[PDB]
């Protein structure tokens, strides 16, 4: 309804200062050519749902990396606030040491380009975007602010997109690694349907 | 973020002819005021991922209705095609009997209003929208065509939004029934952060 | 009143996926250079006048091909629905095997370009167009939805346009093969008028 | 599809001077409320296909009148020229006495409103329009100039539209008085399909 | 007030099918380079003032031709109507054989370009235009419909414009061949003024 | 056809200071309601054709007034120049005493509104305009500068419009008082055509 | 407030037919390169203040020409009216023989370009313009109609501009040949201020 | 001709702070109803021509006041700068004591409304304006910067406009008190013309 | 000079969530009617110059409040970040307990309305604004990012504006309490200039 | 809020005649490349705050020059007014001899480009601008009219900007030469924060 995030088209380009390994660094979409990217927006540092999503993705960061997928978090806060929050203990609502980059969208350019800026408050909705290794947007998930996202579902979707890319079959509702897939033509699809009904 | 579909605003109204219990009936969003609605778009009748999503949501329709949530499926196909697909056995790639309405968006107004029309093919992307009982859009999920959605995650999200609606706490990453929630102010949030770190 | 179909001008170009001998194939107007084309739109797969028209044209298709004329059927339904309709027995309202292509106009571009889209429903009127081997539109017929067309009249019109094309005489009202024609100049036309009156 | 001519909408209003029983009289669409109207345009008085069409319709005008349908011809020529042509013997290419009104469209307003003006010559294409007793346009037929229309088919179409008007069944391809019709709903149409296949 | 007819400027180009000696022939303004042209428009074939004007000019056509002036008549009627009118005896309101071309302005371009189209009826006013041998418009005469023009006055004007062209003197009011002219400078003009007052 | 001068429509309004019987007086078109008006424009006081037309109209002014027609002359020169020219003897190229008003169009509004301003010189062409007693323009005559008009033809046209106004017959080519007219309907016109051919 | 006459900028270019020594001649601003020009407009030939201004300037024309300044008079009247007025005795309000050109601004271009047209009457105000030998406008004087200008003041201004041009001193209020001037710098102007106060 | 300054129309209103007998005071055009006003712009305080003009007008202010005319000087300088210049001795380039108001136009609205702003320096040209007791602009004088105006000519024009106001005669070139005027009609003007030639 | 910030006019209104004594509260400009406000923007929480300014104003807060002036800081960071910074010890670059409100401009509306947003970074320049008890902006100070402001000067300016508000005298360069002021009129100002020079 | 003065971008260029050492001279921004420039606007010569500001900056001009910074004053007054004010004793409210250029902004271009024109009075606000050797605007200070600026603070700011320019550390609140600066990065800034708290 706003922005440039269109499924099946080049994901909107982005460039931002990020906190990586406790220091500041530039991060560009072009750095991830050939890898999947999970780009997740959250509204505000030092709030409530947001730490739980950042910590859960960070904790699972290596599961995504094994599949060749990089997880990036972003909010409109600055890298200085991000680092203050990292340097805050998890028992006190902080992030502690982090295993994924935290990008600063201080100009709001990323949130606008991805169509997730809550304009009346100046903060990003809980938008998550899956981008494949060719740079194409494959998936858009946007939650209203009071409800966190699911790292498990994000991982399922990355796995499913990579599987369909690699084999040319399509993934049924609720597919997980090991589940049956469907050959996408009228005749061959009957192998799946005869078995599952 | 979807055409006129904006989180936190009234979801775009819709009116459509639907197949309901093997017969044709008009269905309107206003019919569901006071109830949650899961509205899911799918690209094409008589294809491959789409039946698996329609059947999965149909099979679990009652779980959503036990929560006061109605599930509605939508594609650009006509009601006559829908019915022909309902009348095709599941083993042959049909839908068989269905326990959810199947809306016909032959004018494409619904797909355009929700921002999910893949214009170059004239079909809807795999867009799912969660609308609360006040008619406000709370959640947007959109998949590229080869990967089906998760009925479980749809259910988790509806459970989560209903839980935050009633209790005024917020749901952390991965929340499900039985999970702790956070009191969204700085002092009261500490109860959650100390317990879980 | 809408669209680009103008008698005496190049017919609106079209390209569409079609069902041809039970398989999917791209069909485009340029495939027919040097042949007459009868392009007929119908509103909806799995309805009632439409199969009778499609079957009547399919059954006479060779009568057109002997004249070097190709008959093409088109609706806004997808090729998957077309195929399910072809695989439905005629006794049950299906098409059965067909001897003409059935084009899928899912984007509605063909129906818009030919001015036959019934916008408030998103379906094509019963528009039939006759295009000569030069690619020029020669005839427009458009019926409201409840009244089928006549295959006999379409064939007569093709015959008449081919005859005037080759001989430079003009075809009176009601002309069929074997009927007298008029030499369209003031002096030579008296041969017809004085004979037939 | 023609200028303001849209199937299923009110037919473009018209008012013209006509020759009626050898005298001048104004003719307007509103005169024919409660009756069907067949309005046929032709390009030029004192030419070749046109007299054969006007004569054929005039000869058969009572076959339309018995059905409550009025036939009206129209070209851009003036009523004075129409009267001259009526006063010319048919053996010399004239019309002789006529049993239908011949309208003068010297301003070209009718031709423009019905979308049949051939602009590079300033004459009407051979457009025929069937309007019902409620003034709604039901049918459009336009031929290129060298090929005359069929009075049989016009009559069949008038008969078809009146039959579906009165009985709410639909007319298959090639329908003629006495042929079977289809009840346009999924269950009741099976009567037709099983009997005819 | 409308059109492009401007005294002292190149007359608007025209190209028309005409009846010439009972046959059809293209006539273009450029055909007349080096000759004067009297182009007279009239409203309608088979009316009342029009034939008397056409016949009056046709009867006097050789008086203009002897001067190197060609007379051309034009109305919005077609060449087929013109010929029919020529083939009608003068006693019955016809033209009989004509000694001038009669141009068909069926597209109304000539009438619009000379600014004489009566828009509410689609017919030309009684406009007459004198064009010199360089193709420059010299004179505009336009009458309302009920009053015919004067061939005598049109001849006088052609003679006067040729006289001034050749001799560079100017023609007083009512000048006719044989009358005194004025040398158009202050001193030499007194030759005229002293004599006639 | 001149600026705002449209035959059949109210003549463009005008008001001007004029010389009338050697004094300055306001003249307005509304002064002549109920009377015919001949309005003639000429380019320049103290030139060559102009005095001959002014004197000729002045000399005949009573022939026009006996018909209830008022003759008005106009140029772009001021009333002081008009008066000086009236005070110049005709033997010297002056006007001498005048029997018609001479309007001063110093703003050029009259010439512009009547479409006769020769813009590259700022002077009016020899435009003459016949306006009826309803204020409706009936006739437009415009000569290039070197050739004077005919007062006899102006009088004939006034006589003819008044004759057709009062009797409802139309005036053939070259009609003068005493000449036959035509009854402008098909049947009654035969009286003239058979008498005169 | 209108036009293009701007002090310190090139005077608006002009070209006009003029009466010069009793004959017609083209006069253009570029003819006066290197000379001063006093260009004076007046409203109307054959009026009252204007002859007195024209005669005054003509009587003094040699005083200006001794200084290398050319005087030009202009009104909207034509050259024929100018000559008629020159040929009128001064005792009767005429100009008699003149020693300055009288330009005819019949298109009003000069008056519009110099911003002196009184639009409601179509005549020039009493505007006088001093142009130096480089073509730059130095002075603008405009009087309402009832009050004539002063030739002595125009002469004083020409002398003053020429003196400042040549000496680069500035001319105090009321300066005339022989009067002191001011050296326009702070230090050197004290020579003047101490002497005269 | 001056921005909004149009001869014969109400002079542009103005309101300004002014130095008046060495104190600050608001001065507005409406203060002078029923009195003539000579409003003169000059470019800059503490320059060279300007003080001679200001002083010359001040010295003659009672001369203008005995005629009911108020003189006002104006520049873009502030009232504080005006007062410093008044408090500067005349021998030093100052104004000494003054008998006329000195208006400050530091917004440049007066200079822009009177069309005398030299835009590339931000200072007024030497524009003088004569406004009559009814508020109507009668006279515009503008000098380029190096040449002062003439107080005697300003007084002459004030006298002349008051004389024509009072008596309804017009003032010939060079008119002063004691000179004859002209009765502005053709017949009474002969008294002046015969007497002075 | 800042976005909507114009000296002498009502300061741009603002409303924002702020940290006030360790808790969140809405702060609006209307809260301070009848009091002076020093509104200072800074670019980023958890950076370097910014904490020194915030602490310096916090430490001096009561000096301002004693004069009836309220000091307000603002940055684009959220109130959660502000509170985390306040809860950070000054020795680590935190703010510690603060005596002044810290406003959150997460929408950037305040920074835009005050014209201080550094667009390419999305952060506010070091803009300081002094607003009087009537809500009128009296002072704008904007620093580039590397250079902090002076609290001593802000206080001096508040005192200076308050003094001039009460006593209607004006404050020289470098005025501090106890310093002489100037009576702003020509005569009474000499008291000051003679004393101090 | 108006004009082009943007911190961190090239300062608006300027050109102007100034008084320098008692004489007139052109000054332009490009003259000061490689030097800091303090450009201060003031509203009016011969007023009250302004001289005290100009004298204070002139008295301390060598303090700035030693630092490679040039102080320039500017008001809308002309250079002749400036020189007169400079020639007025300071005891009289004059400037006396001056050690800084005073620029004349008579066209108001400088005040508009720097956005400090008080448009309703046409005079500059007390805007001061600090520009670095690269021409980049570094500081903006604008006071309402009744309060003078502080030369001490202007100098402190020049000193601060020069210091950060050369060393790349940032200047805390109130920094004066010899005060500690901050290294602008997270870790190195700790040296300052631990020392000073």
């Amino acid at each position: 309804a706003s922005g440039n995030a269109r499924i099946g088209k080049p994901a909107p380009d982005f460039k931002a200062t990020a906190v990586v390994d406790g220091a500041f660094k530039e991060v560009k979409l072009s750095d991830y050519k050939g890898k999947y990217v999970v780009l997740f927006f959250y509204p505000l540092d030092f709030t409530f749902v947001c730490p739980t999503e950042i910590i859960a993705f960070s904790n699972r960061a290596e599961d995504f990396r094994k599949l060749g997928c990089e997880v990036l978090g972003v909010s409109v806060d600055s890298q200085f606030t991000h680092l203050a929050w990292i340097n805050t203990p998890r028992k006190e609502g902080g992030l502690g040491p982090l295993n994924i980059p935290l990008l600063a969208d201080v100009t709001r350019r990323l949130s606008e380009d991805y169509g997730v800026l809550k304009t009346d408050e100046g903060i990003a909705y809980r938008g998550l975007f899956i981008i494949d290794g060719k740079g194409v947007l494959r998936q858009i998930t946007v939650n209203d602010l009071p409800v966190g996202r699911s790292v498990d579902e994000a991982l399922r979707l990355v796995q499913a997109f990579q599987y369909t890319d690699e084999h040319g079959e399509v993934c049924p509702a609720g597919w997980k690694p090991g589940s049956d897939t469907i050959k996408p033509n009228v005749d061959d699809s009957k192998e799946y349907f005869s078995k599952h009904n």
